[PDB]
């Protein structure tokens, strides 16, 4: 089945690969049987999360099986609408993808 | 009224004070009036989005009002549950706040 999308293992050496997904689920866990394994990591479910692609609507998902959760990075935009802020969020008044130097970011935290 | 939050410019030189948020509603625009106001910036709206906290439920919403949108930054956890993937997306199966080492950090990107 062709790859419907990659991922790409962050801050490892220069030279690191991407993973193709060319399944419509992809698996992740300590386990060897996973997709994506981690079997020296101690910190990492045995079956931790897995990734799939919708053949109908085509949107992909993620779902967690750990013991703990899985964390996800996101940026979100809010055109003409209300959106929930908390502590960690940074709004962006300006965000450019190709130009970060523009960019106007605020870093939100409540006091209560 | 006493600070319920906060707000911190990023990407600034050191010594940047926090914007304190001493009312429950606080906005945001290009607009000298605006509680945070950016008049030299052609990049924001009169009146870009207003940030409130619900005087019954404690709850803090950003609500846009832009001609382009307002984009958040998210730090999500999913736990037993699941969840839509973006192209941008970085999936962390292990997240320490400030120990980055022991992250284990995927960016998600489409093909498709």
């Amino acid at each position: 089945m062709q790859p419907w999308g990659r991922l790409l293992r962050l801050g490892a050496e220069e030279g690191e690969p991407h993973v193709l997904l060319r399944k419509r689920e992809w698996t992740i866990g300590r386990r060897r049987g996973c997709d994506l394994s981690f079997p020296s990591n101690k910190l990492v479910s045995g079956d931790h999360c897995r990734i799939v692609v919708d053949e109908k609507s085509g949107q992909v998902t993620l779902e967690d099986t750990s013991t703990s959760g899985t964390v996800i990075n996101k940026l979100k935009v809010v055109k003409k609408q209300t959106c929930p802020l908390q502590t960690g969020d940074v709004i962006y008044l300006v965000y450019r993808k190709n130009e970060p130097e523009h960019n106007v970011a605020y870093l939100y935290e409540s006091l209560s």
